């Protein structure tokens, strides 16, 4: 509830979220997970905590977060799910990895928060 606007928060949304958003494997992920639309009968049990970069992104123009790093915790958890749901062979693995891999660049050079 107690949200607000940071420089570091400005910087995941124009800078994190536009870069990862327009990455060729990106598609996956700017929606939530459909377990209806893409029959997957466990996905829900399997995992708890849902996100997507659709959800980030809103949440950072609707200023949800207080900082940075709660919006971090999102990504995460995003990658995370992918990881914990998919087998190790699935493509949707190598491509949530080369979004993580990107997405951990661009943290490397957000500003120092104050
Ligand atoms: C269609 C869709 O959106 O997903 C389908 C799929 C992910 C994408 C896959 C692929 C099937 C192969 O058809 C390929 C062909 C080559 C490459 C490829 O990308 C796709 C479209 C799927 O692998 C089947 C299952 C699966 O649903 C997930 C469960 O593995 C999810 C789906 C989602 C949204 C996430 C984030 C997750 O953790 O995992």
């Amino acid at each position: 509830k107690p949200g607000r606007k940071t420089n570091q928060l400005q910087y995941m949304q124009n800078v994190v979220v536009k870069t990862l958003w327009k990455h060729q494997f990106a598609w996956p992920f700017y929606q939530p997970v459909d377990a209806i639309k893409l029959n997957l009968p466990d996905y829900h049990k399997i995992i708890k905590n849902p996100m997507d970069m659709g959800t980030i992104k809103k949440r950072l123009e609707n200023n949800y977060y207080w900082s940075a790093s709660e919006c971090m915790q999102d990504f995460n958890t995003m990658f995370t799910n992918c990881y914990i749901y998919n087998k190790p062979t699935d493509d949707i693995v190598l491509m949530a990895q080369a979004l993580e891999k990107i997405f951990l660049q661009k943290v490397a050079q957000m500003p120092q928060e104050e």
